[PDB]
Formats: structure tokens, sequence, C-alpha cells
RNA sequence: GGCCCGGGGCGGUUCGAUUCCGCCCUGGGCCAG
């Protein structure tokens, strides 16, 4: 029962003590080693408040600076500072560039910001952090193991990040849910009533509908933390806790196993469906994941809405990512569309555009049909995969500024068996909906 | 980089395009880190 499951379920998000002690002893080195140069810094992120989910252990340093340093002599002192103060370091780069290290064997963040007094004069998303931490520091003492549980379920059913590969809950989001339902189950239990309208104002301890799901920021009431939260990711979360009331369960919490499929059953499938699957190949642009996918999306939509205006009938898109390619996949429910079609021409009344519909030479000498006139058009293609080639080959540019510049560049379409060799046969299940 | 909203030019397609497919400049808003 819910209860019995929820206490066997604490065993796989609370971090153990070995992992707990090995994150003090870095808190510990790392404060000593800031406070030995004397800078003025604040831990913040889950693991400030004990809110990290077991096996994600990371310690995020803040460095406060003066309202009016110059954004340069933040990122100077702020590489300075990470630099003398880590085992190991590594720049990165988000809003602002930040240093990213270990220190007695745990992941560090360090990133500099303005020490400032009252959400507005931010400047970056970076100056809010601190407040989130204040705002945050008093209210979740006592509930981090429902934080935890919460991260937990979304991570297990794959829709806990919050950065553009999963458009799920950031974690901020998550502790405010705790804070505002009080526990996992409560929130489990009302997310069941969530839709598409729903409105959280954390700060009015209120619920209203709204425009489009917005849980509004207890520190800046314009600002939404599941601004990034995909509708159907949204769906499929208020589904799922809808099934893990009716029957709880320890599986909500562990990852579900990849579940390979051998390509000759997948193939027979695809048979049994009789679409046209096929993918788009590319060589993957050197570039972040949250520009990546961005891209990978408008690509698949283009081409997805090529193929439907194109009356190819499309069922599913899907993408894919590799250190070495990128797949864009579909299904379609033609593989072969006649070469004649007909247009619409004018209504028989209009004697000046009937003559010019008419002035057309074609192959076939259009006909009237309900008070208008027809014509039979021949198609440049006449199957998906060879419209795709069209395509693409010639509409690049609006697949994205990277994604588009490497198909420009290079691309090939893919099918049949030399299609379930790629790496993509979990994709197209998922797609396709394979069950089993 | 992506999305939203708005200006000024174009190209293609069409009997017919502000209204489909796209490209230039270009103003504001938003998202991820």
């Amino acid at each position: 029962k819910v209860e019995e499951i929820l206490e066997k379920a604490l065993e796989l998000v609370i971090p153990d003590e070995e992992e707990v002690r090995k994150g003090r002893e870095a808190e510990e080195e790392l404060r000593r080693r800031l406070d030995e140069l004397g800078v003025e810094y604040v831990f913040v992120g889950s693991y400030a408040r004990n809110t990290w989910l077991k096996g994600s252990l990371e310690i995020d340093v803040f460095l406060l600076f003066p309202e009016e340093f110059s954004k340069e002599e933040l990122r100077e002192r702020g590489l300075e500072i990470g630099k003398a103060v880590l085992d190991s370091y590594e720049i990165r780069y988000a809003e602002h560039p930040y240093v990213h290290g270990v220190v007695k064997g745990v992941e560090v963040d360090v990133v500099p910001c303005y020490k400032l007094k009252e959400p507005k004069n931010i400047k970056s998303a970076v100056d809010r952090t601190p407040f989130h931490h204040k705002w945050l520091e008093g209210r979740i003492k006592g509930k981090e193991n429902e934080v935890r549980l919460l991260k937990g379920f979304l991570k297990a059913n794959g829709i806990y990040g919050a950065e553009y590969k999963v458009r799920g809950f950031s974690g901020y989001l998550c502790e405010l849910l705790i804070v505002f339902y009080g526990s996992f189950l409560e929130t489990v239990k009302n997310a069941r009533r969530w839709t598409r309208r729903t409105v959280i104002d954390v700060a009015k301890g209120e619920v209203r509908k709204g425009e489009e799901f917005f849980v509004v920021d207890p520190v800046d009431e314009k600002r939404n933390v599941a601004a990034n939260l995909s509708l159907d990711n949204l769906a499929r979360f208020v589904h799922l806790c809808r099934e893990f009331m009716e029957a709880p369960s320890l599986g909500f919490f562990k990852p579900k196993h990849p579940l390979e499929i051998e390509p000759e059953r997948l193939r027979k499938i695809v048979e049994e469906r009789g679409t046209a699957v096929f993918a788009v190949k590319f060589r993957k642009p050197d570039i972040v994941d949250d520009n990546l996918y961005p891209q990978l999306e408008r690509a698949s939509r283009k081409i997805f809405e090529f193929l439907e205006r194109e009356n190819f009938m499309p069922l599913r898109s899907a993408f894919k990512a590799s250190e070495e390619f990128c797949y864009l996949l579909f299904e379609c429910q033609i593989k072969e569309i006649s070469r004649v079609f007909r247009r619409m021409g004018p209504q028989f009344e209009d004697e000046r555009n009937v003559k010019k519909f008419l002035s057309r030479n074609r192959a076939f000498r259009p006909f009237i049909e309900n008070g208008r006139w027809w014509a039979f058009e021949m198609r440049k293609f006449t199957t998906p995969e060879e419209g795709v080639r069209s395509y693409a080959s010639t509409h690049w540019h609006t697949l994205g500024k990277n994604v588009g510049e490497s198909i420009r560049e290079y691309f090939e379409i893919i099918s049949g068996e030399k299609l379930f060799k790629e790496p993509v046969t979990a994709e197209l299940c998922e797609m396709m909906g394979v069950k089993d």
C-alpha cells in the first residue's frame, strides 16, 4: 500500500551515510579553502538544503560580488577564485561563464553573481538563485525526503530535468511543490486534478485557472518556474500520479530497463504496420545539448509538416543524438502516392481567372465539377523518402542554424534493414508504441 | 541557439497570396545552462 511502498522508496532516493559524509568533508575542505582567501560566498542548491537525490551529489558555491562590479570583473575574479580553490578546474558556460570542478572527490560548481537586496536589480538568472535559496531554506526544513521522493519519481520516469533535453520539472520547481502540498503524497494526490490551465501561486497559497500551466516564483510574480515544462510531459505526470495512486508500487521509482529488441522482430513489426519508416542521418553539430535539441525538434517538425501537407500522412516523428550523428526518424502511412493529383481552379463564372487557369498547358486537360474548374498535375516525387530528400536538399536553412548547416553539407536518408542496424531501434519502438 | 509577438523589404508557387513554401534586414518579449 502507499505508505508501505514509500517506505522502501526512501531507500532509493536518500543518499547513504558514506555518500553523505563524502559530501560533508568536501563542504568542509571547500569552506576552509575559500576562507583562507576570505571570499564572500554562499552554498546554494540541493546540497545546501540536503535535498539532493542519492547519486547526484554536487555542491554549488556562489560568490557574492558588489553591485557596481563590471560583469567582466566577476568572470575574471570568478575564474581566479575557482582556479586556486579547486583540485581540477574546467570552465563551463551558461548565461555567463563559470568554473566547474572537484574537491575531495565531489562535484563543485563555482558561480559568480551580485550580492543584492531585493529581487529587482537582478541582472542574470544567477542573481536570483541566491534569493530562491533564502526563501527556500527556512520553509523546506523537515521535508527534504519528500523533495527527494518526488525527484526520484520524476527521474525514474524520465521527466526530472528542466533543460531542453527533458523539458520536465526543475529541482526548484520540485521543492516549491513540496512546500505547497506538504509532502510527496499530497503532491501526487493533487497533480491528478491538474489541467493545462492550472496556476499555482505558492506565495498566495492559492490555486487558480490561468491561460497555461503556471507556477509563480515566490521571489518573482511574473516568472513561471515550470515555464519550460512540455505540455505532453505535464500530461504524462498527471497520468503517472493517477496510476500510482491506483496501484502503488516500487517500480515507479526504478528506472525502466532499456529493453532492446532484435532487429529482426522490429523488421516484422514495420512489415505488419505496412508503413514507410525511414530516418534522416547527418553529422551531429558539435554544440551543447541546450542548443542541439531545440534544433532537432524544429528540424523534425518542419519535415513532419512537409510530409503531411504533401499527403504522405505522417504518424509520428522522433529524433536521437550521438557523439557521431543525429537521426530524424519518421513513419508515414503512404509509401507511394500517385503521380497525378488534382488542383483546384476558379469557379466557372469567373471567365477572367478560368481563362488564365486554362492558359497553362498541362498533359491532361482540366475538367468541371460542382461549379468550378479543376486540373490534374504531376508530382515531383511519389514516396516519402523521395520527397524528404527534396525538402532537405533545398530547405536545410530552415532546419535550425546549426542542425541545418550540417544537413546542408551532408545528410542521407536510411531505411529497411540498413535502418534497424543504426543506433535508433529504441526510439523507433517508442515512436511506434511497440510493447512487450 | 529555440519559442512567442511586431515592423520593412524580397524570391518561389498559384487562376488568385497579406493569407501557402521560403530568404533578407529589423523592434520587443520569453526559455535552457
